[PDB]
């Protein structure tokens, strides 16, 4: 059958450090360097300043242990994944990119980056305070992204002060257009998003009207990173079922900060 | 110039820690082989005599330890730092983690992972009510792990007492640490010691001419490590003391990943 499997992002830096992250890994001097080995070897290069990561954070160096093992998983479960989507948010970019190293496939598949399956605007910030790395940029910092891959919405077209209702319908418009970018090869699809996307992203496919938006966020906290949501077109029915998803779950303790000098 | 120092490295996590007494049972087949229930629990078990049951009183690490003991090696590689020895408890977690750490250096073929039981974890936390066994070196080197089999220990794996006291861990600690020190005392390198949380203090104070803490002011410290949580000393060149510094690489934080099924928490 055809797949399509919806993943979140693993763990972003500053879901560990908080918002003043990027002021904790910034030199007077105004270069980067890791403050705690949980910041990532490096940055990528970009536009606008360092001073852009604070709205659009990357993934911790846990984050991309989580991707890596999830991709991993992937290529042991025998799976077969002939396309990536993903939000345009660094976190979910960087997740696809580690994801298809550990399958194999970085050179293989192109990323398709869809600014339809990000974040509900309400919870990030507003457009004149969030900005995404361009498709130049990341390939660039070597992702290797779909350079002519017509997004179902632009970038742009985000509108930071949509509703709730416009943004489970604009997640429907654009999984529409995804499920028939040729609809006809019989293998996974991964859509690289947020918490969020497990619900507005799956929900349209299995024709359920979108949850009360309490009963919504309420359920969009409790996904943990790598966290996947399966579903399935049936052959002659044509519609989808909800599944098992081909990997294991992840689970791991924290590990909190220590100094040798706080001893006594 | 440089200096000649110690760094004491706690293990990474290990599966038990994450999924309790029972994990054996979890990623056991009715079969009896094993497999992985969760991502976090190893790709394999390495070969071990009397298969699979051995592992309950000495478990692996997580994937996840090996993401920790990895990231810190790696670390140590980018610190620039000359790493010229390591010794490891024979605990299956201990060896795993120098392991680990030496891959990320580059140095798993240039280095030999020296099995020290006089570093192994105080005897009173450990159930050899069940009797410990270890993995013994052949089947380490079987399993990969370049050890050394012509390192003579400190304290033979048969010699460590099941019921040994604080003092006399304390002690075996200090007699250890003392011949370590002195295997080849004059390269200008850093030793690793990769042990449990309790070796970053009863491995420490003896270098440092401390006396031993209080037992239960020790007991109360050593539970706030985290894995590969690190405590480093110096020796000076003249003095001949040791002094306890910084650590040449940062600490490591991060979140937990709680257990997940989505069909199912959705109603």
């Amino acid at each position: 059958r055809r797949g399509i499997l919806v993943i979140r992002h693993g763990e972003r830096v500053d879901q560990v450090f908080g918002k003043s992250w990027l002021q904790q890994c910034t030199t007077a001097d105004g270069k980067y360097y890791r403050p705690d080995l949980n910041f990532p070897r490096s940055l990528p290069r970009r536009s606008n300043g360092i001073k852009d990561f604070e709205n659009d954070p990357p993934l911790s160096s846990c984050g991309i242990f989580q991707a890596r093992l999830a991709g991993e998983a992937l290529l042991d479960s025998g799976v077969r994944v002939t396309a990536v989507f993903a939000s345009p948010a660094l976190r979910c970019v960087q997740t696809a990119k580690h994801i298809l190293e550990e399958l194999k496939l970085e050179k293989k598949l192109k990323i398709r980056v869809e600014p339809g399956i990000f974040e509900w605007m309400k919870w990030e910030a507003s457009k004149a305070t969030l900005t995404f790395l361009t498709l130049e940029e990341l390939k660039e910092a070597n992702f290797n992204v779909d350079l002519d891959y017509r997004p179902a919405l632009p970038r742009c077209s985000l509108m930071p002060a949509e509703s709730y209702d416009q943004y489970v319908e604009r997640c429907a418009v654009s999984m529409g257009q995804i499920i028939n970018t040729c609809p006809q090869d019989m293998g996974i699809t991964l859509i690289v998003s947020h918490s969020s996307a497990l619900d507005s992203c799956t929900r349209p496919l299995l024709g359920l009207p979108p949850r009360e938006c309490g009963d919504f966020a309420q359920l969009v906290r409790k996904i943990p990173s790598l966290g996947m949501c399966f579903c399935e077109e049936n052959r002659e029915d044509g519609k989808w079922d909800l599944v098992n998803p081909p990997v294991k779950t992840l689970t791991h303790g924290a590990n909190s900060v220590f100094n040798w000098r706080n001893w006594i």
